[PDB]
């Protein structure tokens, strides 16, 4: 239920990280070549009415911020070209109350 959180994910042999719940929803880090670095929220659910407006600072360990209302069809947000192509990624997600869960 925490309103915000900072979590990081280390990619060895450098696509997702374990879930980090904030506002009761599972947030995850997504990394992939074309390097892309996105924040995922509630991708598991089969629900279509949930929405969570959050703003995050995606960082590799410099960082890039987003502000996005994640929902059904847009639950993954970030940068396909975060940086040019182990290594650690960090994400500070600050969200507000979800409205439809």
């Amino acid at each position: 239920w925490r309103s915000e959180a900072t979590f990081q994910f280390t990619v060895e042999r450098f696509v997702l990280s374990p879930p980090c719940f904030v506002r009761n929803l599972p947030w995850k880090i997504m990394v992939m070549p074309r390097v892309g670095f996105f924040l995922q929220c509630n991708a598991e659910s089969d629900s279509t009415s949930w929405s969570c407006h959050a703003q995050a600072v995606l960082k590799i360990i410099f960082s890039r911020r987003i502000s996005h209302l994640f929902f059904h069809k847009e639950n993954d947000w970030g940068f396909s070209n975060f940086m040019a192509w182990k290594v650690t990624f960090e994400v500070f997600v600050q969200a507000d109350a979800p409205h439809g869960v």
